[PDB]
């Protein structure tokens, strides 16, 4: 029951993401400098971890949700959250 | 009852920071280039996150320690850990 | 028995890493820009972290694999992974 986190970050600011899987639920939240706030990142895992990465000045991340032995990638390129092209066989 | 781990590591020699988790202590482990040393990070928690960033040479840590359902960031910016403001609604 | 995961990218194709605890076994699937296939890192653990770095075109990685309260260090530095000096006392 007890929460596990992910977290990321980009820039000197910088920009913070701090994922949370609680009961089944991963959820975010956002630091750009001044105060923190609910991301738009809701998807269904007991496991998270990230990464991200810049193009320019443009991030990219990626989110492994887990659930049993499941793993789904969701992407995030700039324009809302996509499930991404990852597989694995567990 | 078994550990779990979260890493970072900035630069090139590189600098390593290793977090483990292990019976609700949260303890540190750091490479500088030559040799494993402890760190001065002492929080409790079941649970760890980190990310860093370099701003020029200064380096900033952000670790987020859960126990139960309740995330504290604790952050390094270069003279001592002290609590940060992250919140969320768990 | 629910796999954990861990995740590391690099550059801006990306290169992308991720790495799953199932079962006591650490199995990892890469990304180098087009198309999952399965990595060379096979190692005993049921909780994994990870962090990488550049020197120059060079990736160097380091995975933290645990078992029990026991953490084993792995080392990717372009030829190969081999145990590192990680230590520590839990
Ligand atoms: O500014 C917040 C935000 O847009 O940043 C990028 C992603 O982390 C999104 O989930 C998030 O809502
Ligand atoms: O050189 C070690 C050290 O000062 O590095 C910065 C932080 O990781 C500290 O907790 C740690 O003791
Ligand atoms: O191209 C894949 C690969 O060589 O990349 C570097 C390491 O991640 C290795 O485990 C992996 O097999």
């Amino acid at each position: 029951s007890s929460v596990q986190t992910a977290a990321t970050s980009w820039g000197t600011v910088p920009s913070i993401r701090v994922y949370t899987a609680n009961n089944g639920k991963i959820t975010e939240r956002c630091w750009n400098g001044k105060g923190w706030y609910t991301g738009a990142f809701n998807e269904p895992g007991d496991n998270v971890s990230v990464t991200s990465w810049l193009v320019g000045s443009a991030i990219h991340i990626r989110v492994y949700a887990s659930t049993g032995t499941t793993t789904t990638e969701w992407c995030w390129d700039g324009n809302g959250w996509t499930k991404g092209a990852y597989t694995a066989t567990n």
